[PDB]
């Protein structure tokens, strides 16, 4: 089997993007955010604080005639920009694209963070990183793509993020015509649960490459790319006027600058990030103080090949029995 789903950002920024999942029967349709960086698929639903919920389509499990209660289990999450969630289990059926996984765990919310419930186009998050993140207890429970993998025609899904742009998420094969040249194949350590890879290195615009190996995740479900704060004060002494602030919570720079290029390597490939995906626009309405889109990890204790890093490649997320990551231009 395969599935294929088209991806949309949310907003103007490419803040995240949102992919519909059919769960239940009849479907319920909620808009989720793959995030290759978790493992619980949890929604918005009728179990949700009532308060708590602002413009979300909810998961109703007493109208999916395929729901069932995972008696005794519950769940609780907490991400890197701080966001939590939590509630309790449901089983049911759910489809991506027009790939099915019965019995899949649908962690219903009963409470979530601010975050998301000022986000209303996010109805929840399907997880797409190891299954020994999940957080369900007291059974782990498998991930969308652990669940689909043995079933599908090759177990791979792939990323091919847009930039102010839709998107695709495919499971089980490998679009040959949705990238340029080759794909680069890179080992993944499963350590930390993460699709966690060691890039060669980086340039800065037109600059000279440095060989330097840089240990990160690739991960959907984060905005923008977390680097070393060497890589990332080489990137923005090259801008005229860029700081960082404490204040704003990193670099920013002038609206009025034109900005260079980042280039990443994978084994002896290189994927270039164009210089307008590493803006993120105003501080606040009508600044002309721009947040940037690479920033410092120092303190998250790991680097994070967010989506300004990964809309700029087609990644195949392949998970095999010893699983790799692949990188092509596009």
């Amino acid at each position: 089997s395969t599935g294929s789903a088209t991806t949309t950002p949310i907003d103007s920024l490419d803040d995240a993007y949102i992919t519909p999942v059919q769960i239940g029967t009849p479907a319920q349709t909620l808009n989720l955010d793959f995030d290759t960086g978790s493992s619980d698929l949890w929604v918005f639903s009728s179990e949700t604080t009532a308060s708590e919920v602002d413009g979300q389509t909810i998961y109703t499990p007493s109208k999916s005639t395929t729901a069932k209660l995972l008696s005794g289990a519950t769940w609780s999450i907490s991400y890197g920009d701080g966001s939590s969630s939590s509630g309790d289990v449901y089983t049911d059926t759910v489809s991506v694209g027009g790939l099915t996984v019965t019995g899949q765990a649908v962690e219903s919310a009963k409470k979530v963070s601010s975050s998301f419930t000022e986000d209303s186009t996010i109805d929840g998050l399907l997880g797409l990183a190891f299954s020994t993140l999940n957080t369900v207890s007291p059974t782990q429970q498998k991930t969308f793509f652990d669940n689909a993998k043995a079933s599908l025609d090759s177990p791979v899904f792939t990323a091919d993020l847009g930039y102010h742009a839709p998107g695709t998420y495919n499971f089980g094969f490998i679009d040959t015509t949705a990238y340029t040249g080759s794909i680069t194949y890179t080992a993944v350590s499963t350590k930390q649960g993460f699709w966690e890879w060691t890039s060669t290195g980086y340039a800065v615009g037109s600059g000279t490459f440095k060989s330097t190996s840089i240990d990160g995740i690739a991960d959907t479900g984060t905005t923008l790319l977390y680097l070393p704060a060497t890589v990332v004060s080489a990137y923005w002494a090259q801008v005229s006027g860029a700081k960082s602030s404490s204040s704003v919570g990193g670099y920013v720079f002038p609206c009025s600058a034109t900005l260079p290029s980042f280039t990443f390597g994978v084994g002896s490939a290189r994927i270039v990030i164009p210089g307008d995906y590493i803006d993120f626009g105003p501080i606040s309405t009508g600044s002309s103080s721009c947040f940037g889109g690479i920033q410092s990890s120092a303190g998250i204790g790991i680097n994070i090949f967010g989506d300004v890093a990964l809309k700029a490649a087609f990644v195949v997320f392949n998970g095999a029995t010893t699983p790799t990551l692949g990188f092509a231009s596009k």
